[PDB]
């Protein structure tokens, strides 16, 4: 029984966020007290998301959009699969660590798109169509331990997750990197089908009103977590300054032993330079449902810092909400 309210965004709300988002059609809902943001599918999909059983022995990434997310599960299918490079090369990082809410962000409307511009191959058609089905059904059919990417946040995971004591690794990341990445992350998944420029985006993320936000609320609960036993709460401009602590701290927590010079392969794997020909970074391209022109930053990143889409006037924002938000915590981005 899903125990939270699921409401459609206000009318005129609604109507605005339809004509900046061509990746839903029919509208976005707000979930329970802190208005969690979604698109239309979350309310046909709420109790069976709610209700997914996890395993004591899963291992669980959860994360706000663009936050580490792809960096992480290429780091922790390796440390818990005797660093297996082959099998990571072979086998696409979706199908190792499936997303369990992906299929919310597939509408009927988009998906008779996507399937108009693959008719004439069955294999993309078939690939498509289980784009929009829960991974939750192949998953409860593994025998093997799994490893599940999710971006819902604490309150909204299912409850079987700290019931089991499953594995959680929760990565944070500073808003100004967050807000830039997922401007990029909306502009390339046509699922998302975002139109307009950096300083539209940014005024929807800041009134929490882009998928899986409340931000701050997300970055809070984690912070609420991080003492458990199976909950590992970093920082991700900590973890990209210093591999080797990482790894080491990230095996550790997941009960794995490595040795030096196995830690020196996985820095080698998990560096900027090599992590940029990786395959977990370049499927959804071949079928169209990324979006080519959109490459740019895939390829190139942001200005560190001082990102070429950041406005003076952006940055005073960005810095104002993380005060009001921030105030009387102990949360400090490095
Ligand atoms: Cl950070």
């Amino acid at each position: 029984p899903f125990p939270y309210s699921i409401d459609f965004v206000e009318s005129k709300q609604n109507e605005q966020l339809l004509k900046d988002f061509h990746g839903e059609r029919t509208g976005f809902v707000q979930v329970g007290e802190k208005r969690w943001f979604f698109p239309s599918r979350f309310k046909q999909y709420a109790e069976s998301l709610y209700s997914f059983e996890a395993r004591p022995d899963d291992t669980w990434i959860v994360t706000y959009p663009r936050s580490g997310t792809t960096w992480s599960q290429e780091m922790v299918w390796l440390l818990c699969n005797e660093l297996d490079f082959e099998t990571a090369k072979s086998i696409p990082l979706t199908q190792r660590f499936p997303f369990l809410e992906f299929h919310l962000f597939v509408h009927d409307e988009v998906k008779a798109e996507f399937l108009k511009e693959n008719e004439h191959d069955v294999e993309s058609m078939k690939f498509i169509e289980q784009l929009s089905q829960p991974a939750g059904f192949m998953l409860a059919e593994m025998k093997t331990p799994r490893f599940i990417k999710t971006h819902l946040p604490i309150s909204l995971l299912p409850p079987s997750v700290f019931e089991q004591k499953a594995k959680i690794i929760y990565v944070a990341r500073n808003p100004s990197d967050v807000a830039v990445s997922y401007y990029h992350l909306n502009r390339l998944y046509r699922t998302q089908g975002y139109v307009g420029d950096f300083e539209t985006f940014y005024n929807y993320f800041e009134k929490d009103l882009t998928p899986w936000s409340p931000y701050w609320e997300h970055i809070k609960e984690g912070w609420a977590e991080r003492d458990r036993e199976n909950v590992l709460f970093m920082y991700y401009e900590d973890m990209k300054r210093n591999l080797p602590d990482t790894i080491r701290k990230t095996a550790a927590f997941l009960g794995k032993s490595f040795s030096d010079d196995q830690i020196d392969t996985m820095c080698t794997h998990l560096d900027i330079r090599n992590f940029r020909h990786n395959k977990s970074v370049t499927e959804l391209k071949a079928v169209g449902i990324l979006n080519s022109g959109e490459q740019g930053f895939v390829r190139n990143g942001q200005v560190r810092g001082n990102a070429e889409e950041m406005t003076d006037d952006i940055k005073r924002r960005l810095n104002e909400w993380t005060e009001r938000n921030l105030n009387g915590t102990d949360i400090r981005f490095p």
